[PDB]
């Protein structure tokens, strides 16, 4: 027969990870579907439920022909076959409790899980739940460098001539309109933040595609406020929608930020890298 | 200086590919922006005009760290550097009529564009004007089957027997209802079809992400309709939305879904590939 073992691995990070062992009791050798394993594949492979209640898997479905020998891992009779797989990226573990999960089919494991913490936010592309808590307290942060951001623009600034460059009525009046609709986003817009890139720059959004934003290796890299941060990341992305703001990149890095402004202040005020910077304000 | 001449590539498909030359024409090398160059990351590196009015980019934008050496490619006195682009997968090219095409900046290419031809259809994942004419037509198709087995259902049978088991109104009344919703998504509701996907199988969703289907190799490979085809491809990952028949993907390929109605319909009933198979009626 098949015998499926659980276990959770133990860590200090809020992910679930957990290590399942297959073993072929048999005498003889059977075949095993890859689809079936944990792998790069999204596939429902656990139950798991909070207090009792299954919760949702949240990955895809997928259309793959009928089997053939390309499709099959072999175990060999006694043979063992152990392999690990994060599990909050794939179901809602989002929820404080007490949570059970099975291969299915195995022993459950069980442990508690602690929770990642108008306006709503969504995950895709399999972010872990140290993933939501730290995309949570990033967008906490964001909504503060935002608020400060538009408290400025309403006073009455050397903060205002870095980044935008000569003062105009009209660019001043453009600048906190554009900060106030990403603080609008950030406060009351359903944003969602996608996980599954694994490019070395920052992060990515489609301007029509409101309000999905996917973070990449620097994002994480990143620290939560400052320069070039988690916080900052988030409003350079949110001012590109076209219902926010309809920034452009036109030039990456506070130095080139603050040439634009210099140069060319319409331009400085359609790159998202200058509304960034006026809002990091750091050095203040 | 640095010259930039843009040549269109004649081809006997809808896409649209052009050549770009990239020419150093002074006497010291330079170092070129790779951003900057036609690639696997989106950029707006195009003016594209259908009648003299500019359409719309449709890619990506990216934060990114300021440029180090790494992000560079030198261009020697004299030397010349060529690439191709597709261009309609990234700029709204969608309607008929006469577009030009300029680096921005080169000369402006010109050319005659077909066009690709309650509900509406979306592309994302770099959809060209050639795949996007192709899934508009295996939409049509797909109508045409769910029409089909809805009215099918609808009338008083092999083919139910076939997909679904043995007769019970319940069973019955349900794959209508599935079969219904189906052919509503198609008929009225806003689908969105995304080409990004390299992998080998057919397509894949998220049943909580309605109504964008993922079309991967096999889907390309497909003929339009009978057996696994793009029809049946369109009409399985449908049904798998939690807003249209919720199904699952428990077994695949035509042996196992007459395996499935054979021993447990209640999970026949619940699998997309069933569904797909009665729709496809192939043989009939
Ligand atoms: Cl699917
Ligand atoms: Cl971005
Ligand atoms: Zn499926
Ligand atoms: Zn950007």
């Amino acid at each position: 027969g098949l015998d499926a073992q659980l276990t959770l691995v133990d860590g200090s990070t809020d992910d679930v990870r957990v290590n399942l062992t297959l073993t072929n009791t048999g005498d003889k050798p059977i075949r095993l579907l890859k689809w079936q394993l944990p792998g790069s594949d999204d596939a429902p492979l656990f139950l798991v439920e909070r207090d009792g209640q299954p919760v949702s898997y949240e990955g895809a479905l997928i259309k793959r022909a009928a089997p053939t020998d390309k499709d099959f891992q072999l175990l060999k009779a006694g043979q063992s076959l152990t392999v690990q797989a994060e599990v909050s990226g794939l179901y809602d573990m989002s929820a404080q409790g007490q949570y059970s999960i099975r291969y299915q089919e195995s022993n459950a494991i069980t442990l508690w899980v602690e929770g990642v913490n108008a306006g709503s936010v969504s995950f895709s592309g399999r972010c872990t739940n140290t993933q939501k808590s730290d995309l949570l307290t990033a967008l906490d942060a964001a909504s503060g460098i935002s608020n400060n951001a538009s408290s400025y623009l309403a006073v009455d600034g050397q903060r205002y001539r870095s980044w935008f460059g000569a003062y105009s009525s009209a660019r001043w009046d453009q600048a906190e309109t554009n900060f106030s609709k990403i603080k609008d986003a950030i406060d009351n817009k359903p944003l969602t933040f996608d996980c599954s890139c694994k490019q070395s720059y920052f992060a990515y959004v489609y301007p029509d595609q409101p309000y999905k934003v996917y973070l990449c290796k620097s994002f994480w890299t990143a620290p939560v406020t400052g320069s070039d941060s988690r916080a900052g990341t988030i409003v350079h992305q949110l001012s590109h929608f076209n219902v926010v703001a309809g920034t452009d990149d036109l030039g990456y890095g506070q130095a080139n930020a603050r040439n634009l402004a210099k140069t060319d202040p319409v331009k400085a005020l359609n790159n998202a890298d200058n509304h960034e910077y006026f809002a990091e304000n750091t050095p203040s």
